[PDB]
């Protein structure tokens, strides 16, 4: 069965996926998104150096292929990262002055933006902007343009696509008692008073085994915040346990703004960590036991 109609059955939006032309084109990535997955999310296509290697010269050739997937396979589609401090192109961390970052940075939202507007559930405007502490990672964005930074790009968003849901993620969100956790809470909180538009804050969730039962009380934590939606992306975990798997999707099911889960990939051996077992599927493409546990808990 697909995991993203039963999740659907059970009242949420999506079970989604991270991939790009190249995964598209080879193996079985693409008859097991087209089954299995509601969304499409691009691992690589839609970050600053794919789009704008050099200042104002945009190109979307990976891009386009997803966003023009996606909608020939009726799947949602999902763009990020927006702002960013890897895959970032020196020639951005070379800025070192206020206005020419503020530019820059507007120009790149607004120019991606306004490509695929109305075509885009979702943003990922800001990615990684904590430190472990709670404090503001001290990216170019930050150092040469301030806390303002986070403000100004979500504005900017808002006004390039009214229609998508803005972002922002981070990830080690995994637990309650973490300080991070509760920063960006606080932060977003804090943002939202000030009239920031963030729709949304997205979990980034890298697990190691036995990480899935903190999600339980971390998600709705995060929830706590007051964004209209919540998300779980960049999803994988080590081991692959059924319970570690179980425990996030439950989390979701249980936090009524988590709008969907995205997992990192499809098969186990094209993984950033693809030793560490950590997908859904194996190396024969087939679903392996915590596909298999996901389908018993959504079903009914």
């Amino acid at each position: 069965q697909s995991i993203d109609q039963l999740i659907k059955a059970r009242g949420k939006v999506y079970f989604g996926v991270a991939t790009d032309q190249n995964r598209l084109t080879t193996g079985k990535n693409a008859a097991i998104i087209k089954a299995d997955f509601g969304m499409v999310w691009p691992e690589e296509s839609m970050q600053w150096d794919a789009t704008e290697p050099s200042q104002g010269n945009f190109n979307f050739a990976g891009a386009d292929y997803l966003v023009n997937w996606a909608q020939q396979n009726g799947k949602l589609i999902g763009g990020g990262m927006l702002v960013w401090h890897n895959q970032l192109p020196s020639w951005v961390s070379s800025i070192t002055d206020k206005n020419t970052l503020i530019n820059v940075m507007k120009n790149h939202i607004t120019t991606l933006m306004t490509r695929y507007k109305g075509k885009i559930r979702a943003w990922d405007v800001v990615g990684e902007a904590f430190n472990e502490d709670g404090s503001l990672r001290q990216n170019v964005f930050l150092n040469v343009i301030g806390e303002d930074y986070i403000p100004i790009a979500f504005q900017t968003a808002r006004a390039a696509d009214p229609n998508a849901k803005l972002y922002i993620m981070d990830y080690n969100l995994d637990s309650a008692s973490y300080p991070k956790t509760q920063a960006i809470v606080n932060r977003v909180k804090q943002w939202r008073a000030a009239g920031v538009p963030i729709d949304g804050i997205g979990s980034q969730m890298h697990l190691s085994a036995g990480q899935g039962a903190g999600v339980l009380q971390a998600l709705p934590l995060l929830a706590s915040a007051g964004t209209p939606e919540v998300s779980i992306l960049m999803l994988d975990v080590a081991g692959a346990s059924p319970t570690d798997y179980v425990n996030v999707v439950n989390a979701c099911l249980n936090v009524q703004s988590c709008v969907g889960i995205t997992v990192f990939g499809v098969a186990d051996p094209d993984s950033w960590r693809a030793s560490s077992t950590p997908l859904l599927f194996d190396g024969n493409f087939n679903p392996k036991p915590a596909y298999n546990a996901i389908v018993q808990n959504l079903q009914q």
